[PDB]
């Protein structure tokens, strides 16, 4: 409430005041104490000029934004730091890239609230795991899939339905609405599923060109951001991308705990007894991570530096791979760990 208040009543902080390197792809946004992300999340809408481009009610989107933070639980990785450094991403993407020049401004705006919104209410289990657990959100949406992307779009329409929360009910009916299809596209493409789904014809548009007249090109690449955007905790240092696996394993383990105690056989990767953390870093980077990076380099010739530094990462965790075996004796000198 305190945050209410001060968000309201204290003015829009210019991000330059937040940080001299706020708007530097070298900007770690997790550096940024949690108490001060809502007014980096005003800051950084102001600086893209959005709050007057769209005529944006302030004390809506601070009470929007404020919503959005308390509508993300705490697992150790899908949180609201999550979805802040997400956001941070696009805004950079914004200020790096000419993305005016691909996209329409209203679509910026979309990709930018969807990041805030994209995994709220996470509660640090995957899609597979709704099914096996009988959880009320696998009732209602596993018939369809993406079952926690549908509830993050679900949450997302929920707080623009709060009353005083709605930032955009001033739009055109037309307008309106195209921004709840683009909320709902975008956020749908988070879903790993979506994205192998959809990675050939990123492919075809990253050969043929890229076309702004095209709109499935428009949509192809929200889709794209996007996902760069989600997985922007590769494209920092290497703490930044040991420390969010340690987030991720953490948040993974729980899960495999959870199948186990129900009586089930957790993924691999879920698995605290079976996974070996480096093969699977290293396989996310390769697979994921660095087709997607590569993509975005293909589009936008200053998205070469992003791809470098997850492949640098990706180089660095082959060299500490070793580590995970113990040589020698453990730090206690002990063996007992055998018994
Ligand atoms: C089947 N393997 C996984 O789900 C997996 C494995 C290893 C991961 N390792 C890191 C560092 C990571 N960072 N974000 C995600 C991530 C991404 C998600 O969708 C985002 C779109 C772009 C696909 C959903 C959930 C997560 Cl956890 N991941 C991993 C995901
Ligand atoms: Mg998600
Ligand atoms: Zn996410």
């Amino acid at each position: 409430d305190d945050e209410y208040t001060k968000l309201l009543h204290d003015g829009i902080q210019p991000v330059a005041a937040i940080d001299s390197n706020f708007a530097s792809f070298t900007y770690t946004p997790r550096s940024l104490p949690e108490d001060d992300t809502s007014m980096a999340i005003l800051s950084m809408l102001q600086d893209m000029n959005f709050i007057n481009n769209y005529k944006i009610d302030c004390p809506t989107l601070a009470r929007f934004c404020l919503m959005v933070k308390k509508g993300y639980r705490d697992p150790p990785y899908h949180n609201w730091m999550h979805a802040f450094s997400v956001s941070h991403f696009c805004y950079l993407l914004y200020k790096n890239l000419e993305l005016t020049n691909y996209l329409e401004d209203i679509e910026i705006f979309a990709l930018f609230i969807s990041c805030m919104c994209h995994d709220l209410d996470h509660r640090g289990t995957n899609n597979s795991f709704q099914v096996a657990s009988k959880s009320v959100l696998a009732a209602l949406y596993s018939s369809e899939g993406s079952v926690m992307e549908r509830h993050h779009f679900a949450q997302a329409i929920a707080i623009l339905n709060t009353h005083g929360c709605n930032i955009f009910d001033h739009f055109s009916r037309k307008d309106y609405q195209r921004m709840l299809d683009l909320m709902r596209d975008i956020i749908l493409a988070t879903d790993l599923a979506h994205h192998l789904r959809i990675f050939k014809d990123l492919q075809k548009m990253a050969e043929v060109g890229y076309d702004r007249n095209n709109k499935q090109h428009h949509r192809l690449l929200l889709c794209l951001l996007m996902t760069s955007c989600d997985l922007s905790d590769q494209t920092k240092g290497w703490k930044t991308t040991r420390k969010i696996a340690e987030l991720i394993y953490k948040e993974f383990f729980s899960q495999g705990d959870l199948e186990k105690a129900m009586g089930n056989r957790p993924m691999e990767m879920m698995d605290r007894e079976k996974a070996y953390i480096p093969e699977l870093q290293i396989s996310f980077m390769e697979h994921i991570a660095m087709p997607i990076y590569k993509l975005l380099q293909d589009l936008f010739p200053k998205a070469a530096e992003l791809y470098e530094r997850v492949a640098s990462n990706r180089e660095h965790w082959t060299k500490v791979s070793h580590k995970f075996t113990i040589r020698g004796l453990p730090s206690n000198n002990s063996l007992d760990f055998l018994d």
